[PDB]
């Protein structure tokens, strides 16, 4: 459940926070805001875990995994069981065309996985922004009476370190990994005035990856609703926005602040980025694919 | 009103945060457990503002002015007038056992003052400590139904910079200007196992102030209940806590984490402190004040 109010600890000890020491001196870890943007370093996993295990707190992880992409799956859910969210309730969500493809992955107790079974657009992008509209409908029809939180990513992915409750909060974003350190006229926001997800050179506070993002699901759900209304807007004016839903992920955060932002350990390609000394771990990363052949009979 | 949902901010022109310059360079911003800690250079109070007025916001300030206290109303109010919230809807509580005492004070449009009459108690520490329970009381009573944010303070006080929407969050408590820098070991927590405040010296997170504190009304009802049911406990095995309502103030944030952390900004003494490179504010600071007259007929 989400608790209405403040939860009691018990008694714990662990080294005390200070005061006059930043526990990061190289990156912003707190939005103009007062969001957290969450890096390693400035989080205690034990005090976190405590406050959302005494509230019973269950996620939901929605991932499609549609035509060719099925053969994420297995990867993808093997890593999850070792990485997110350990010791607390989850339930995947694997929206899929084919339900007897997705692959037998052997759960941790408390750990539950939904097949929901959807049609397959014929274009990737369809494919891609399609998802809005899919997961805004299983909010109301199931996210809502099973899950507290709903964390939203793509399935071509694997988990290689913790993911776990710090990402928790009413609506949060992850920085993209070719943008954290861009300004924001770099940033490949859609630019054209007439799409709904126009954003100007002199706006955007970052650049955020469609890749990953989540919220309660009463926020996830107004989100989504949000982005796919802003999308059937641009289709009747013949417009598609240069990167689909995520331009339409990014103009809805920028109008509605995110609680918490995901700093890129959240969301990182290594063949094509490497491993910069900002990143003191990489939590949850692309798996190589051929984008043309996977995208296409 | 206290929104169930994010807003919706229009167009803003401000400039862009930067993922690869920290905030502050000399001090912690945000907790462990992810609340931010707010100092001046942290925050856009421009987004910020925006996000309150959007929800219209009202926020109760509750002061006592028992006994020979009522010479800081003015100061106080007149301070308040100028650095307080300006911009948002404000409602004053002033518990006073003379509200004939209360000084005339212009305010402002869309601020509101309401007198409380309580009794006055003979002892100093009696009068500080029953602040939990008359606050409690008037919760259910009054703030309930009539503010969104309650904020807690010391009325020996004045503002002398912006004290604005920036501090407000379900529950907030605030660094006491004297032990910032301190260790855990050093605070003056009650450390008696016999107080219900006891806390021993390998627990705290912060040593936070009595004189400041806050949050959602449901949030400080709680809180300000707990503690005075904690100090009654207390009263009946002959026990009084090292530092009274503070003492309590402070096992029951160890217990249940504050989501924001005033810096010292919030509750100074230049007179006792002077002016610190760490604060580029001073916004709410003591008034010298003879303790033993003062306090005494
Ligand atoms: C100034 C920086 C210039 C360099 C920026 C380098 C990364 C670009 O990234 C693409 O960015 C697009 C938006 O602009 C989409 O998010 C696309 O999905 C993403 O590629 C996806 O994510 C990537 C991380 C890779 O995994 C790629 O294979 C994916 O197709
Ligand atoms: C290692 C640092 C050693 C030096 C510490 C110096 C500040 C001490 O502060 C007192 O601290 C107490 C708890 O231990 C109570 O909160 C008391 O109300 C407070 O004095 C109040 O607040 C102060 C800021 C002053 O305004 C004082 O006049 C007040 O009575
Ligand atoms: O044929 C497809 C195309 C895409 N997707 C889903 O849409 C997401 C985003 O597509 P993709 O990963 O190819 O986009 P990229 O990361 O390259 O931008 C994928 O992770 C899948 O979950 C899918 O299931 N089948
Ligand atoms: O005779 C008194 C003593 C206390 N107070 C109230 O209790 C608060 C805390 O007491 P005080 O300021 O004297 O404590 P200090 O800040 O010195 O620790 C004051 O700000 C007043 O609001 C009061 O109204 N009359
Ligand atoms: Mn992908
Ligand atoms: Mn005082």
């Amino acid at each position: 459940a989400i608790g209405e109010f403040m939860v009691s600890l018990p008694r714990m000890v662990y080294p005390q926070p200070k005061v006059l020491t930043p526990c990061r001196k190289d990156v912003l870890v707190v939005t103009p805001w007062l969001a957290p943007i969450v890096w390693e370093g400035t989080f205690n996993i034990d005090i976190l875990n405590e406050q959302f295990r005494l509230q019973n707190t269950t996620i939901g992880l929605t991932v499609f995994a549609i035509k060719k992409y099925v053969a994420f799956l297995k990867l993808f859910l093997e890593t999850a069981e070792k990485h997110f969210m350990v010791g607390h309730r989850v339930h995947y969500y694997v929206f899929t065309d084919q339900p007897a493809a997705v692959p037998r992955v052997t759960l941790g107790t408390g750990r539950q996985l939904s097949v929901l079974e959807v049609r397959a657009y014929k274009r990737w992008q369809d494919v891609s922004m399609r998802r809005m509209e899919m997961i805004s409908d299983f909010c109301e029809r199931r996210f809502l009476s099973e899950v507290d939180y709903l964390v939203c990513v793509d399935v071509d992915m694997e988990f290689r370190d913790h993911v776990g409750v710090e990402i928790l909060t009413p609506l949060f974003g992850t920085l993209h990994p070719g943008f954290y350190g861009s300004s924001r006229e770099a940033f490949t926001y859609e630019r054209r005035p007439q799409s709904q997800a126009y954003i100007p050179k002199d706006e955007g506070d970052f650049y955020y990856g469609g890749a990953f993002f989540g919220g309660s699901v009463q926020e996830v759900q107004r989100l989504t609703r949000a982005c796919h209304q802003a999308m059937m807007v641009d289709q009747a004016n013949g417009i598609e926005a240069v990167w689909h839903d995520e331009s339409h992920l990014n103009k809805y955060l920028l109008r509605h602040k995110p609680t918490k932002v995901l700093s890129p350990e959240y969301l990182w390609d290594q063949q094509l980025l490497g491993w910069p000394a900002v990143l003191r771990k990489l939590r949850f990363t692309a798996v190589p694919k051929n984008h043309q052949a996977v995208r296409n009979p």
